[PDB]
C-alpha cells in the first residue's frame, strides 16, 4: 500500500531546520522560522514561563485529562487578551474558546468544523500569506482563493485591489484576515481600513476567520487587537485562531486557542459542542503544560507584569534589529532604499530576495532564509549583522 | 450561518465528567473515563515523572520548536518498545516514528495520512471499540465497518465470529487490533490467535493498525507486546499508534507516537515524508513536555527501573480492585457471577450492566459509568467498593 506513495519535498519554512542544523559551517546564520532570539542568538525560556513552571512542579498533584477544551482559566484570559476586559461578547457570552495545540492546531480545528458542519466551500487568504494556510484549509476539504493584498514594487498594501478582488467573495465564504503583523509583509491595516472591512464583511455576509499569531509585537496587546475588536463590533459571528508560542516564547509547547463567535449564547453553545466534536475526532484534548504556564501568568497580577514588560522587550529588540539591518545594508554597500522594511510590523522582513538570492544567501553563505524572500529580524542580532548585511550585499 | 448547525450530543466518555461534577448527591463515585487512581482515590502524578520534570526545569533552556516528528529519542525508546531492543524492523530501518499529540492524535495522522497518499478507502473495527475510532477515522472520510469480537454470553473473544466476519475484509482495508487491554472488553488473543490472525491479515492483503494505549496494563511491557510483534514479524507494512497516557500516568500532556512501518528504509522514508505533511496541516509539530518526560525516563537507566515499577503497582492495585469487586458483589447479595471480571485486562470492566441500568446507577446513587456498562476498576477503592456494589446489587 505504501510503494507508490508520491515523495514529498519539505516544507518550505520547516524543512530549513534540517537543512540549518546538518550545516557544519560554525558561521551559519538561521533567518528561517519565525522564532524570537536575544542579543546572544539563543531562543531562550522567558523569565515569567520558567517561574510559572517551577509553580507547576511544586503544585500539580495530577495529570487528568483536561476537558475537551482545555483549561477555564484558560479560555476566559484568552477571550479579554481578544476582546478586551469587559466587553459585550464576553458580557453576553457570545463567546467559547477551545483551547488548542498551537495556532496550527486552532486553525486545523477552525477548518475541520466549517467543512463538517456548514455549507462553506472555500476560504479567502491574502496573496502573500503564511504557506501552511492552503495546505490546513485543503486537508480540511476546503477551497482556498486568494485576494490581493500586496504590492510588491511598492511593498505596501494596495488596499484598493484588496477590496475589488474580495468582491469575487459570495455570503458564506470565509475571509482569512491576519490581526496584525502580517506574515510574510509585515503590513497591516489602519485602524480606518479595519473600519472598512468589518464594514464591507458585514454587508458582503463574509464569515471572518482571524489568524492572531502575534499579539504583542506590532504595537502592543491591545493596540495589536483593535482591528478584531472592530470586526467583533460589527459581525454577529467570526472565528479567531490565536496563538501564544510567540508572545510567550512558548513554541514547542503548542498553545494556542479557537473561539467561536455567534450571535447569542444558546446559538454559540450549540456550534461550540461541534467544535469539541471536530477536536475529539482529532487529538481528544489538548496538551496542559504550556497552556497552564499561559493560565498561571495571566491570572497572577505580578507574574503578567513580568510577562508583559518581557514582550515589551522582544518587540522593542526586533524593532531595533530591524533599524541596524537597515543601517547596516546601507554600510555593506548596498544601493537601494530599504526604508520600506522600517514600516513592517512583527518578526519578518519581506526583502524582496529572490528564490535563485535565497539560494545563493544559503548555499555560498550558511545565510537561512525562506525561499519567498522572508528573513527572520528576530533571529538578527549586533554580533550576526555584519556577516549577514554582507552575504545579502553580495547576492544583490 | 451557525444557527444551521445540528445539536450534537457530548461523548459517552468524555462528556462524564461535566456530568460527574455537577453531581450534588453526597457519596457519589466515578467510574468513567479510564484514569487510575491510588488507594485514595487520586489520580498523581507519578514519582518518575516528578524527577524527569525537575531535570526539566533546570536543564531545558529553550521552547524552540521540535521538528514535524518531535523529539528523535522519544522516537528511538519508542520503536523499542514497540518491537524489542535489536528488532529486526529497528536494524533494516524499516520503521519511522513520529511523537504525536496523544494516541489519539497518532491514529488521527494515520488517518491523514491514509486517506490523502493511499488507495485505503476502509477501515474494520471491533464491535465493540472505543468509541473515538470510528470518529477519527471518518474525520478522514474513511468508512468505518465492524468486525465480531465478544462473546458477551461467555465473556470471551468469540474466534469464530471474529474470523467468519472478517471474511469481507478486502486487501489494501485496514484492520484495527487492540495491542493489549482491548477496551472495553478487556479480552485479547491469546498468543496462537495473534498468530493465527497475523497469518490470515498476509493472506489476505489488509493493511494492519495497532492501537497501543495500554502497553504494561495486562501482563508486563514485553508480554503485552507479544501480539505486535507477531504481526511485525510477518507484514512488510503496519501501522502503530501508541500512547503513553495510561501508563506514565501523563493523560492531559498528550504524549503518543504514530510509527509506520514499510518493506524497506527507502520506502518508509518517502511514505514518512507524506505523514509528515499530513502533521503540517494539522497541528505543525507535537507538544514537548510530555514527549520529553518520557524521552528522560526511559532514556535513563534509574529513572526507567522507577517508572516500571510505579508501572507494575498500578497493575496490581488493578487487579486487587477486580477481586474486591467480584467478592463485594458477592457479599453484598449479587447473584449473577461476576468472575469472568476477573479475567479481563487493563483498567475496565465490561460488566454487561444495560443502558437503563447505568442510567439508574447515575440518576438514583450518583454512581458514574459509560453506558455501554463499561466501568473503570481503576477508579475502585477500598473505601468507595461497598457502596458501588451495594448500588449494582440494586439495579440489577
Amino acid at each position: 500500500m505504501f510503494e507508490n506513495i508520491t515523495a514529498t519535498t519539505a516544507d518550505p519554512i520547516l524543512g530549513l531546520a534540517d537543512l540549518f542544523r546538518a550545516d557544519e559551517r560554525p558561521g551559519k546564520i538561521d533567518l528561517g522560522i519565525g522564532v524570537y532570539k536575544d542579543e546572544t542568538g539563543k531562543t531562550p525560556v522567558l523569565t515569567s514561563v520558567k517561574k510559572a513552571e517551577q509553580y507547576l512542579l511544586e503544585n500539580e498533584t495530577t495529570k487528568n485529562y483536561l476537558g475537551i477544551d482545555g483549561i477555564p482559566e484558560f479560555g476566559r484570559c484568552t477571550q479579554e487578551l481578544l476582546f478586551g476586559k469587559g466587553s459585550a461578547l464576553i458580557n453576553d457570552k457570545r463567546a467559547r474558546t477551545a483551547q488548542t495545540p498551537g495556532g496550527s492546531g486552532a486553525l486545523r480545528v477552525a477548518a475541520d468544523f466549517l467543512a463538517k458542519n456548514t455549507s462553506v466551500k472555500r476560504v479567502w487568504v491574502s496573496n502573500p500569506s503564511w504557506p501552511n494556510h492552503k495546505s490546513v484549509f485543503n486537508s480540511a476539504g476546503l477551497e482556498v482563493r486568494e485576494y490581493a493584498y500586496y504590492d510588491a514594487e511598492n511593498h505596501t498594501l494596495d488596499f484598493d485591489a484588496l477590496i475589488n478582488s474580495l468582491n469575487e467573495a459570495q455570503a458564506g465564504d470565509v475571509v482569512l484576515f491576519h490581526g496584525c503583523c502580517h506574515n510574510p509583509t509585515g503590513i497591516d491595516p489602519t485602524l480606518e481600513q479595519w473600519q472598512t472591512l468589518a464594514q464591507l464583511s458585514v454587508e458582503k455576509g463574509w464569515l471572518p476567520l482571524f489568524d492572531f499569531a502575534y499579539q504583542g509585537f506590532a504595537r502592543g496587546l491591545e493596540e495589536d487587537a483593535e482591528g478584531l475588536r472592530a470586526f467583533a463590533a460589527m459581525h454577529k459571528e467570526l472565528i479567531v485562531a490565536s496563538s501564544y508560542s510567540k508572545n510567550f516564547a512558548l513554541y514547542n509547547e503548542r498553545v494556542g486557542a479557537c473561539t467561536l463567535v455567534a450571535a447569542d449564547s444558546e446559538t454559540v453553545d450549540r456550534a461550540f459542542g461541534q467544535m469539541k466534536a471536530a477536536i475529539r475526532a482529532n487529538y481528544s484534548s489538548p496538551p496542559a503544560h504550556g497552556a497552564s504556564v499561559v493560565a498561571t501568568i495571566l491570572s497572577n497580577d505580578a507574574l503578567r507584569a513580568i510577562w508583559e514588560q518581557e514582550l515589551t522587550d522582544m518587540r522593542q529588540r526586533i524593532q531595533r534589529m530591524r533599524q541596524l539591518f537597515v543601517n547596516t545594508l546601507q554600510e555593506k554597500g548596498a544601493n537601494r532604499d530599504f526604508s520600506f522594511i522600517i514600516k513592517q510590523n512583527g518578526m519578518f522582513s519581506f526583502s524582496g530576495l529572490t528564490k535563485e538570492q535565497v539560494l545563493r544567501l544559503r548555499e555560498e553563505f550558511g545565510v537561512y532564509a525562506v525561499a519567498s524572500g522572508r528573513v527572520n529580524v528576530a533571529g538578527m542580532t549586533p554580533d550576526n549583522m555584519a556577516p549577514l548585511c554582507e552575504a545579502i550585499v553580495a547576492v544583490l
